């Protein structure tokens, strides 16, 4: 499959395949030891092994899940259509990896297969009643920023899709925490 390289050729020039390509789910432009950055044959988004599950690169074509089904169904945590998405446990509704692992209650099961994505009823009912201040939708789940006593809500992808911070912690047991940034309390 087509995969985001970064390296230099000996003909000189640029050291990136896809200098603006990040990954679809946690917005990072680089490829890492074992883990590429992939790219779907159909609707091109690039995705880590690790964010979606791709346990080994296909040598041949890769399609994302919901290519590969043919669907292109809406979040149920948030109102974006398109980019990476994971079904739930019987296959009937869908929801971004991103807005998985960034709510909190969140399941992904296997951590090598990133699906399928439950416990979303254990989502408490105040982030579905929480209004993204980003798109004012009354529709999915919220999160707030990470900030002491500031609760700002926002879509997940709402918030990877207006630039605010969203941080990735690795910890020694490799599970990852996963915080969020208002535009006032974002570094950059
Ligand atoms: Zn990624
Ligand atoms: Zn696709
Ligand atoms: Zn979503
Ligand atoms: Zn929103
Ligand atoms: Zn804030």
């Amino acid at each position: 499959a087509r995969t985001k390289q970064t390296a230099r050729k000996s003909t000189g020039g640029s050291g990136s395949s896809d200098e603006d390509v990040v990954c679809d789910v946690c917005q990072s432009p680089d490829g890492e030891d074992g883990n590429e950055m992939v790219f779907c044959d159909k609707c091109n988004i690039c995705v880590h092994q690790a964010c979606y599950g791709i346990l080994k690169v296909p040598e041949g074509s890769w399609l994302c899940r919901t290519c590969a089904l043919g669907v292109q169904p809406k979040c149920l945590l948030c109102p974006k259509k398109g980019g990476a998405m994971k079904p739930t446990r019987s296959g009937t509704k869908w929801v971004h990896v991103s807005c998985a692992l960034w709510i909190p209650e969140v399941s992904i099961g296997s951590p090598e297969k990133m699906e399928p994505i439950t416990k979303v009823s254990h989502i408490p009912s105040s982030r579905w009643a929480l209004v993204c201040s980003l798109c004012n939708e009354k529709f999915g789940a919220s999160i707030q920023c990470s900030v002491k006593n500031c609760r700002t809500a926002f879509h997940v992808t709402c918030a990877f899709d207006r630039g605010l911070e969203m941080k990735t912690i690795l910890a020694e047991n490799d599970e990852v925490k996963f915080k969020s940034y208002c535009p006032k309390h974002s570094s950059h």
